[PDB]
């Protein structure tokens, strides 16, 4: 089998993407953030606290005709940004782009945080790393992915974000009309329950191509690319008038800037990220200082490859007996 779903900015800025998921019988269709940093598929709910709901679609469990308490399964998550989550487990049929899993853990919200209240376009998220991080409890559950592995017709994923435009997620096959050139494949470290890989190195600009092993993960649920204080630093060095900000938190530059592109290693390849997909607009509504797309990842305490490096390029998870990742030009 195979899936395949369009994939949707959740704004002018790209700060999300949204993912249409159908749960239950009937259908139930909500909007999800496929996040390959996270191994919980948690929704909004009628069971999540009334005032922590503010215009998103929730699912309905009594209303599905498959849906079945998990009995005694509780989950509780909390994400790098400090956001968090927690409530009970279903079970429930999911279906993505056409692929149908039957059975996959549906965890329904009884409490979220400020930020998933305040941000009405997310129903939830639909996790993609590996099944280790799952935070159900007192029986771990699958992934989507992990569930639907076997069924598809290669064991893997893709994810070709746009930059300001939709995108595609697709499942069981690599579309090899959306790239171009030829795909690197990169070893992936499982140890963390992410997709961690090594970047071979980075370049600014027009500048010289520096070699060196970054190690990161690749996280669709993140906005920006973080990366060690070095790097970052010399980024920004070649914008004039950017500066790190404590007061704003993290490095903010003129709005008249022209930015330069950004270009990381995947094995031998290059990966070119445009100067304008580094540009996160006015830190408040008619500011001239913009935010930054590169950040530091100095007290994250890891590199996360996230949407301003991945919608640079098409990913490929593979999830073969020993997962690889696999990044083209586009």
């Amino acid at each position: 089998s195979t899936g395949s779903a369009t994939t949707t900015p959740i704004d002018s800025l790209d700060d999300a993407y949204i993912t249409p998921v159908q749960i239950g019988t009937p259908a139930q269709t909500l909007n999800l953030d496929f996040d390959t940093g996270s191994s919980d598929l948690w929704v909004f709910s009628s069971e999540t606290t009334a005032s922590e709901v503010d215009g998103q679609t929730i699912y309905t469990p009594s209303k599905s005709t498959t849906a079945k308490l998990l009995s005694g399964a509780t989950w509780s998550i909390s994400y790098g940004d400090g956001s968090s989550s927690s409530g009970d487990v279903y079970t429930d049929t999911v279906s993505v782009g056409g692929l149908t899993v039957t059975g996959q853990a549906v965890e329904s919200a009884k409490k979220v945080s400020s930020s998933f209240t305040e941000d009405s376009t997310i129903d939830g998220l639909l996790g993609l790393a590996f099944s280790t991080l799952n935070t159900v409890s007192p029986t771990q559950q699958k992934t989507f992915f992990d569930n639907a592995k076997a069924s598809l017709d290669s064991p893997v994923f893709t994810a070709d974000l746009g930059y300001h435009a939709p995108g595609t997620y697709n499942f069981g096959f690599i579309d090899t009309t959306a790239y171009t050139g030829s795909i690197t494949y990169t070893a992936v470290s499982t140890k963390q329950g992410f997709w961690e890989w090594t970047s071979t190195g980075y370049a600014v600009g027009s500048g010289t191509f520096k070699s060196t092993s970054i190690d990161g993960i690749a996280d669709t649920g993140t906005t920006l690319l973080y990366l060690p204080a070095t790097v970052v630093s010399a980024y920004w060095a070649q914008v004039s008038g950017a500066k790190s900000s404590s007061s704003v938190g993290g490095y903010v530059f003129p709005c008249s800037a022209t930015l330069p592109s950004f270009t990381f290693g995947v094995g031998s390849a290059r990966i070119v990220i445009p100067g304008d997909y580094i540009d996160f607009g006015p830190i408040s509504t008619g500011s001239s200082s913009c935010f930054g797309g590169i950040q530091s990842s100095a007290g994250i305490g890891i590199n996360i490859f996230g949407d301003v490096a991945l919608k640079a390029a098409f990913v490929v998870f593979n999830g073969a007996t020993t997962p690889t990742l696999g990044f083209a030009s586009k």
